């Protein structure tokens, strides 16, 4: 069973195996007075591992590297951050010092900089325009357009039919918007439509926070975002 927020002490990291060579990592962090869960992804890349997003903070991310060594043993060699917030780049300095090459789009790195957040080392090219995709080892990276943030990326594992939507996708139980201070509410439904046109056979959809499900997370997220708009 997928771990939930009350089951994970802040500072601990769970791994959840989704398919052969695909796991999610789950951690918790206090933010604005409450403790939230947060998801990232781990994708096997032959004798290496590709990491998607930190575990939200230097300490959680150190524990993430430890859990990966304990439970998988393959080396993390590259990391991608899917947007510029703490829950995606917080812990990038730990990844870098540990020898992980850290990547993000130029927009993400620039917004992280403006924000005073840790900054992935390398820019990802080819993701500047809505609908752009690029191959990155065992995954495709997709910029669906502005949504949760103007820079947010989604990650697809074609061999596993795993779509990692990051914080642009909500879990099914979520009935209100959440942190939208950096969102583009008007653009967000359109960006989700691009995701749906691109990955309609996704069998496992992972939100930035909370429980994975099926393709219905997409439409559901559109509904919640619009409802937040209309009031
Ligand atoms: N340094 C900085 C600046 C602004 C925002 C953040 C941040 C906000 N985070 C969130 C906390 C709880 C929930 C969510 C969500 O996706 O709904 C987020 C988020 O990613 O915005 N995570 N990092 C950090
Ligand atoms: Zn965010
Ligand atoms: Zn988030």
């Amino acid at each position: 069973e997928y771990p939930t927020v009350s089951e994970i002490p802040v500072g601990e990291v769970r791994l959840y195996q989704i398919a052969d060579g695909v796991w999610s990592h789950i951690a918790t962090q206090s933010f604005d007075g409450a403790v939230y869960p947060s998801n990232g992804l781990i994708v096997r890349d032959g004798d290496e591992l590709l990491l998607i997003d930190t575990a939200w903070g230097a300490k959680n991310t150190a524990a993430l590297l430890a859990e990966i060594e304990k439970q998988i043993g393959l080396p993390v060699t590259r990391a991608v951050s899917t947007h510029f917030h703490d829950d995606r780049v917080g812990g990038v300095d730990v990844l870098r010092a540990a020898g992980v090459a850290t990547y993000a789009s130029p927009s993400t790195r620039r917004l992280a900089e403006v924000e005073g957040n840790e900054i992935p080392t390398h820019s990802l090219e080819g993701l500047s325009s809505s609908g752009d995709a690029v191959r990155f080892g065992p995954v495709e990276l997709f910029y669906p357009g502005a949504a949760h943030s103007t820079d947010n990326l989604v990650v697809y594992v074609p061999s596993a039919s795993v779509l990692y939507g990051g914080c642009a996708i909500y879990e099914l139980s979520r009935t209100s918007a959440g942190n939208v201070a950096d969102a583009d509410l008007a653009e967000w439904p359109t960006s989700i439509e691009r995701i749906q046109q691109h990955y309609p056979e996704a069998q496992f959809v992972i939100p930035g926070h909370g429980l994975p499900g099926g393709l219905d997370l997409l439409k559901h997220t559109t509904n919640v975002v619009k409802a937040h708009t209309n009031r």
